[PDB]
């Protein structure tokens, strides 16, 4: 069924997750306990209470995963790409791409987490405040475990960042696009890489309406 | 440089390979020796002398990998998908897709191994005469090793067969399309999946001219 379950750890001490994540929660508890103490030492983005909040998303209704390597170095919320005040460069560049693709001119913000069929994801679920990929060693196996579970549900995996994702062993056993980082210099590639996965969808599944992410 | 090197085994006893495959040849010798005796027991497709002939292809000039799970159950040549007399269903269906995409009406045959930028590949390099995926257990680690090496060179990995490739742990560390099997029942998906990877190319690399495969 569709429900939220619960599991015990140490800081945030309790992880609430949607039913769909069950197959993975036993190993995630094992992995997090042997790692948390090394991890919690630093000021993190997001705060420990927000590490796993994205596990409250169902995967049954997801067909696309938009994956960044890790949360914003500062002001991370626990929801990947989310910037509640729309000041973070990465989500502003995605918004502009979508704006250009769809034809939507006016908007106050953009959020990938409110689009039907889309789960936004952070490969590593944290980093030390102000330092990208700084907690990579701690999430290692957890990261592989959770992306393995996601790619069983979603049809398209869209990774943002070529060098960010350059050395990452991961899943075995679907359609992957390794596009540029949203804040890359030189546009056509960014914008076409988001239009290209609705036609990868067409081969079987329903399209994504990327404009559902716009906040007015 | 660009040259063909040589390595020692036991049946076919000698493996000739292009320079580009060097990083992988030490492990492939280790892996093949501990496996060959179990493998050579059966009548195979292709014959042992043809197992590794596709290692004579450079990878430096390859941007697309078209991957089947293993050679034809009968009449395999050592070159993936190749049917010298154009009677095998899989290559005839690919040819028809290309014919429909390109506009080429008349041809005697089709070969993926004569297209610039394309390396055709068999995940498992053999099978028992008349039985698909029958030598899967023997190639296991070798298969992972060689596809790992290919995907470092190519920009697009195109796998043909959803259930054929359903349970396959593989590479870590690029753009993957898991399309249908060429001999699938119900066409648009087959043909669009081959037109879709030239635009995945466009994001960075030169296009593939699929019509280069036609034999007149
Ligand atoms: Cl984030
Ligand atoms: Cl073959």
């Amino acid at each position: 069924s569709h429900m939220n379950s619960v599991t015990v750890s140490h800081a945030p001490y309790t992880i609430t997750y949607h039913n769909d994540w069950e197959p993975v929660m036993s190993q995630l508890v094992e992995f997090y306990n042997e790692v948390a103490s090394w991890l919690l030492r630093d000021e993190t983005s997001p705060i420990p209470d927000k590490f796993f909040i994205q596990l409250k998303q169902p995967l049954r209704n997801k067909r696309v995963c938009v994956c960044g390597i890790d949360p914003y170095p500062k002001d991370g919320t626990g929801v990947p790409f989310e910037s509640p005040n729309f000041t973070k460069k990465s989500i502003k560049e995605i918004a502009s791409s979508i704006s250009r693709l769809t034809g939507v001119i006016d908007y106050k913000g953009y959020n990938l987490n409110i689009i039907d069929g889309v789960i936004p994801w952070n490969y590593y679920l944290s980093c030390k405040l102000g330092e990208t990929k700084s907690h990579a060693i701690y999430w290692d196996k957890i990261s592989k475990l959770l992306l393995q579970h996601i790619t069983k549900h979603v049809s398209v995996l869209y990774c943002l960042g070529k060098t960010d994702f350059s050395n990452i062993r991961a899943k075995l056993e679907v359609t992957t696009i390794v596009g540029y980082h949203p804040a890359a210099r030189d546009f056509e590639k960014d914008r076409s890489f988001e239009i290209i996965n609705v036609l990868l969808e067409l081969d079987n599944k329903a399209p994504i309406n990327w404009a559902q992410g716009f906040i007015y």
